């Protein structure tokens, strides 16, 4: 077991190096495979989004001390190293949404106090350097033991629903942009945007999405079909996402007249703002002497960007490396965490982002790797090529603009539908949540169904769904930096509270470590 | 059997009278169910929709010598008069394509020959009178005993490609009338129609058919599913084309500057053109003198609209009434020809189009009627009261204008979808097309598949597509009034034909009375 202490100094990095680095051969020739390729597609379009919103949001949000450009090669940089490096490369390594809230924090702060931002962002990242060598050293990882399945659900079904919300809440911002009028102004000013509102953008944009959702779950259940031979089914399930991308991609490009949001990247490899900064940023100063107050205070939000990052990567690697997933290679905690956090901390001293083992992208890799029969899972596809390949070609997407500005964001919103729906499939709470509008005559048959009575399997699932409510009115107030530390108090409840109000004997079947 | 001769002058009707009559009590109270009432809300949308656009068509081309008010009456008269004294009260009586296609024909002659168009039509009634009290005399309909499973399924699925061809058509033409352009003009004049394009029409058409289709289909796969107690999710179940109808017509109305294609029924019960006629249709001639060389000539137009109609309304009567369908009381095609074929003479008379037995909504108003259980058919709803309604509720249109002024096109059109697709389910034809797809490994082990060989199975269900493709040419062309005539041929190909090249073997199992 991976969670075991060693009790040597670094023997969780040394034992997870051990582990995996001996089937490395293999983590290159696994890669040769057609769903392989059909993975990069799909988790590039996955990675790339998310790193032109949110660098968009930094941007607005700093005035261009960190930006698209940034975040673009930070994304490309971390995925590299993290793919080549990494102990379990299935983790997809991005900018997420608890790290933009932070940047926006740290900002708002380094303003009020009259601090150099970019400059100020360098000592949280030498923090974050001596902090992860230090949990590594003496092993912190072993802590994740203690995270059991009742918190890896609530998490990754947390995180799956926030996804879906947010896709949905892109599309009605275009309905809002662009609403249903009866007349309208045609000589409208797009110079950075549509200034006004324009006709027939907004339902496109709902044609686009829902087309492109429609053809991605058609082309699933087409995959797990018995029409058509074996291999060609399989093919065309395994480029199930790309080939409904192209699809609703070509269907926005023959509509000549309307106007659709496409992905702009920015002109070239640029910094977003030369008149506030270089590439390497000066730790001392750039215009003003930086003060040695903060030198030292820096340890405070360079310790809650660790927990935000800690958390969300090690939970993400617990979800992707469980014993249900056919995953014969084994995840490395320690590697992992010294890597993401570590880069990150390096990523800070060039004035780029931060990044974490997204759970969504990371999840719909690992799904996007895994092979079906009969149905049940004979093994993943597990190498450090797929990975790779979406780093770089995320890094790469300044260059390829024609290709990426034909591309709407409204098939891009169908694809995260399909990821959101698609990353709620191995969760036992989700499972549960399904069983309480079906009656118990119609139930899987599986241990909690069986050894559990129907009431007390179904306040269990009460339980998860009051945590599920309360780290979501977390999410949504000012406090939401705090939502790692009100996760953290899920591990208390099953270990703490439960078991007062819960037998033993049940909390051992609905919380298993296997299926 | 109701096809054996009895020999016997009338001998058919009597039979026909004597075995459905005695269950008359049965016919009012069958109709004692929430599904009854459920398929009364879907046929009547299925009823009114082709009586508003047949009528409209009608119309155009006759000068409103017999429009949209004509055919309400018709359709709804007919249908209560057939729903009371029918032997299969599940038969919906309607106009068709076919029929249109002949008022055209009648009218682009009678101009010609400068003859009384709607005097004209009331010798073709008279003929029509003399004809099916000719053939039912001498059990003339003991002739559908020839007519195979062959025949019924080449028809059936023909006429259910049409309807969704037709469907899709009238969507198409919401994008041509209203295409997606850059700009507009909004000084366009709405007197009678948009006079010019649009913007946001055609997206929210396309739109609201798609979202009606949708939760159509979605909620007949909740109906069998094992979600929410068994009475709910199947009276939900029973009601899914009622609320995927609300649905959609709701979404529209709070979509307030944006303008759909409604529901428009005449001002009141007044004839189409009072200037070219009354109600009541003189013989002898309204404004000149009829002449005497048309009153024997009209015997040739009444054969061919006889046709017409008998081929459908027998053919309707064969697929509706199958074994396979648990129709307990039974067809009488003797009394159902007599009535549809002579109430049509006598409409004729009133300058009323005469109607047929129409398969889609026919065959969708017994689906609408069937339970299903575990899945099979345990029993179907038979019944008086639901063809009765639907016909009453078509003859009321006019005076409920408010509720159906706010129902869109575009929402029926998503029924139109459902009811086309929906029709194909108990068609072996149709089910032999999914196996040309399907590999032999994953056939559905029914006797065909097995007792024929693969190759064989297919080249038979090949035989069936040519017959479709030349059925569909012969629809397509200007010569639209011999496909009747084109789809008795098939009856020769079954019998003389097919017996060479296949073994009767095959045969009595690919084509058989019963499955
Ligand atoms: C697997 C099957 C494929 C997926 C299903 C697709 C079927 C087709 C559905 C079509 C969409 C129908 C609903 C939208 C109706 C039109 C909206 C509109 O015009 O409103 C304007 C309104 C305007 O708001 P307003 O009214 O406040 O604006 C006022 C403005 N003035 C005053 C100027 C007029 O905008 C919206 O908020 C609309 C949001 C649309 C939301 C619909 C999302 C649908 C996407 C797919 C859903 C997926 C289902 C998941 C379940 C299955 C999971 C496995
Ligand atoms: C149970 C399934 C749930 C429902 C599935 C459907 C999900 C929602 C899909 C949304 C529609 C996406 C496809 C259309 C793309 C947009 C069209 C457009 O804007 O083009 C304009 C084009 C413009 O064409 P044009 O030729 O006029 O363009 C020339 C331009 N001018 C005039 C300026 C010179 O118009 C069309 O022709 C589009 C018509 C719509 C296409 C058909 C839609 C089908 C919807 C129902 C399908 C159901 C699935 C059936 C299979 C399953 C059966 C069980
Ligand atoms: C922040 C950036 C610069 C990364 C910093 C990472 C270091 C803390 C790592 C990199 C290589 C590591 C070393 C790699 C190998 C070993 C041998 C290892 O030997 C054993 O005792 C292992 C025996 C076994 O259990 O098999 C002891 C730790 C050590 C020195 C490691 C200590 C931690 C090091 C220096
Ligand atoms: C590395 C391979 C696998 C391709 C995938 C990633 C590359 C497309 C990215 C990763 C980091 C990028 C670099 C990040 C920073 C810079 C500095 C940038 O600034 C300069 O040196 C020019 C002068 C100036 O701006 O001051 C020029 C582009 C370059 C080399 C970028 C070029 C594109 C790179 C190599
Ligand atoms: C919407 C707000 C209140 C946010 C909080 C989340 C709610 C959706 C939670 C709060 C309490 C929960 C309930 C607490 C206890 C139960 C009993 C539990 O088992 C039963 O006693 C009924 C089932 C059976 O008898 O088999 C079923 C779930 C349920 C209703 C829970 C469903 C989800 C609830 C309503
Ligand atoms: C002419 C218009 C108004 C449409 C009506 C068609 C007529 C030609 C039908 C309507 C009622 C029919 C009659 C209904 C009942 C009978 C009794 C029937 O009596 C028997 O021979 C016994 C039947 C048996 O026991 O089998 C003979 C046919 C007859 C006169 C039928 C002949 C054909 C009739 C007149
Ligand atoms: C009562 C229900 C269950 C019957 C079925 C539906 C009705 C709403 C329809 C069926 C036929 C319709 C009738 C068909 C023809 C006429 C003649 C029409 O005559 C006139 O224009 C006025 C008198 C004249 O000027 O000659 C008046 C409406 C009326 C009675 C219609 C009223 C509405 C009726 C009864
Ligand atoms: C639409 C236009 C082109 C009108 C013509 C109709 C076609 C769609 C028909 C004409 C001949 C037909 C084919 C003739 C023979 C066969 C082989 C038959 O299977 C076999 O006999 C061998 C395969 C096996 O081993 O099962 C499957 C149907 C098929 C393709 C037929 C269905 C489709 C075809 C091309
Ligand atoms: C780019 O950076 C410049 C400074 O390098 C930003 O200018 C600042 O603007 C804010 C308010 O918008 C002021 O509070 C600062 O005093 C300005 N600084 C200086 C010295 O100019 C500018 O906002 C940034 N623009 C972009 C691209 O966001
Ligand atoms: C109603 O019917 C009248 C009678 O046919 C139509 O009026 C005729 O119009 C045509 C040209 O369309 C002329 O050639 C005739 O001289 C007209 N006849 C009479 C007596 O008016 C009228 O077009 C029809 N209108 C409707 C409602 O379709
Ligand atoms: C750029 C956006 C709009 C769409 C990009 C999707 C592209 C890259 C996808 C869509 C369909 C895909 C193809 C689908 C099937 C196969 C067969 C396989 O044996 C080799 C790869 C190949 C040939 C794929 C290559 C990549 C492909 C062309
Ligand atoms: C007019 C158009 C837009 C929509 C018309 C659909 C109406 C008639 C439909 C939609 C949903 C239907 C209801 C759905 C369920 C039930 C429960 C049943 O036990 C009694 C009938 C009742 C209460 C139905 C009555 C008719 C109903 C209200």
């Amino acid at each position: 077991d991976p969670l075991q202490q060693t009790g040597q100094l670094f023997g969780g990095l040394v034992r997870d190096i051990r582990r995996r680095y001996p089937y490395y051969l293999s983590d290159i020739t696994d890669a040769f495979s057609p769903q392989v390729l059909a993975a990069v597609i799909f988790i590039y379009f996955a990675a790339l989004s998310p790193a032109i919103t949110f660098g968009g949001l930094l941007g607005e949000k700093t005035r261009n001390q960190m930006g698209v450009s940034e975040l673009l090669i930070s994304t490309a940089v971390q995925g590299i190293l993290f793919a080549l490096l990494g102990a379990q490369p299935l983790l997809v390594v991005g900018f997420s949404g608890p790290l933009l809230v932070f940047e926006e924090a740290f900002f708002s702060f380094c303003e009020t106090n009259g601090l150099e931002y970019i400059v100020g962002r360098v000592w949280i990242g030498f923090w974050l350097i001596l902090l992860v060598v230090l949990v590594v050293a003496f092993e912190g990882s072993f802590l994740v033991r203690f995270i059991s399945r009742y918190t890896q659900e609530i998490f990754s079904f947390l995180i799956s629903l926030i996804f879906i919300y947010e896709t949905f809440s892109k599309l009605i911002k275009i309905f809002q942009d662009h609403p249903l009028q009866k007349t309208y102004n045609y000589n409208v000013l797009m110079v950075p945007k549509p200034q006004g509102p324009l006709p027939n953008t907004a339902l496109l944009s709902l044609v686009l999405m829902a087309g492109t959702f429609f053809f991605a779950m058609m082309l699933r259940k087409f995959k797990n079909s018995s029409y058509f031979p074996g291999k060609l089914r399989r093919v065309i399930g395994d480029f199930g996402v790309p080939i409904s991308i192209l699809i609703m991609v070509l269907v926005d490009f023959f509509i000549q007249d309307t106007y659709t949001q496409k992905l702009s990247v920015p002109d070239g490899f640029k910094v977003s703002n030369s008149s506030a900064r270089g590439w390497v940023i000066h730790p001392l100063g750039l215009r003003s002497e930086f003060p040695i107050w903060m030198m030292f205070a820096s340890a405070l939000p360079a310790l809650l960007v660790f927990i935000l990052i800690f958390l969300e990567s090690q939970i993400t690697t617990l979800i992707v490396s469980k014993p249900e997933r056919k995953m014969v290679k084994g995840s490395g905690f320690h590697l992992d965490l010294l890597l993401v956090v570590g880069m990150g901390g390096v990523a800070a001293l060039f004035g780029m982002p931060w990044l974490s083992a997204t759970t969504v992208r990371s999840v719909t890799h690992a799904n996007a790797l895994t092979v079906m029969g009969k149905a049940q899972i004979q093994e993943v596809k597990e190498q450090r090529i797929s990975g790779l390949l979406v780093a770089v070609l995320v890094g790469l997407s300044i260059l390829m603009e024609p290709i990426l500005s034909r591309i709407p964001l409204a098939v891009l919103f169908g694809i995260f539908l399909y990821m959101g729906v698609t990353s709620l499939s191995g969760i036992q709470l989700f499972d549960r949540i399904l069983l309480l509008f079906k009656p118990p005559k119609y139930h899987p048959d599986v241990p909690y169904v069986k050894r559990v009575k129907t009431w007390r399997m179904h306040l269990f699932t009460g339980i998860q769904i009051i945590c599920l409510a309360v780290l979501w009115v977390v999410k949504s107030t000012p406090a939401s930096l705090a939502l790692p530390f009100v996760l953290i108090l899920t591990v208390p409840l099953r270990r703490v509270l439960l078991p007062l109000i819960f037998r033993n004997v049940e909390l051992q079947c609905l919380d298993a470590d296997d299926a």
